[PDB]
């Protein structure tokens, strides 16, 4: 698709067999999702946002579908105000910004 | 241009007679710049995201040039960790996300 930005670029994702809404975020290095259960072991990570820093759980090699496009990569889980798809997965699905 | 997302999508902007670097951020509703002077009236605002909220000054009808493209809109000024061009100005330069 070609997604304009008059509204927030929200898409449906599928993770763990469940559908969720998430924001396509070119200003995010990483993908961050609200609390949910993911398999395997996690590693610690500190991330920064407009307000300061939060601690998250880093899960690697997670299967995730983004607007119908398959990806497998790192997902951070923590107290984000919104589910965000960052550049680590935007690159996997071939996303570019154009103007 | 077409901008890939292998690295942060930073561009040069001209605002307030000043050149700055800023991040093209589809996950931001609004444009937020580090402390600087702008002309005109302003009013206070709180904006939020991953580590909570910060207080900014809201200036309306500010002319900006973003990678060579002129636009006008609201610019928020305050202690942001990064200069960000959000959707309110991305739309004006015709920016889309494509995949
Ligand atoms: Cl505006
Ligand atoms: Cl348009
Ligand atoms: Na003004």
């Amino acid at each position: 698709p070609q997604i304009t930005l008059w509204k927030r670029p929200l898409v449906t994702i599928k993770i763990g067999g469940q559908l969720k809404e998430a924001l396509l975020d070119t200003g995010a290095d990483d993908t961050v999702i609200e609390e949910m259960s993911l398999p395997g072991r996690w590693k610690p990570k500190m991330i920064g946002g407009i307000g300061g820093f939060i601690k998250v759980r880093q899960y690697d090699q997670i299967i995730i579908e983004i607007a119908g496009h398959k990806a497998i990569g790192t997902v951070l889980v923590g107290p984000t105000p919104a589910n965000i798809i960052g550049r680590n997965l935007l690159t996997q699905i071939g996303a570019t910004l154009n103007f």
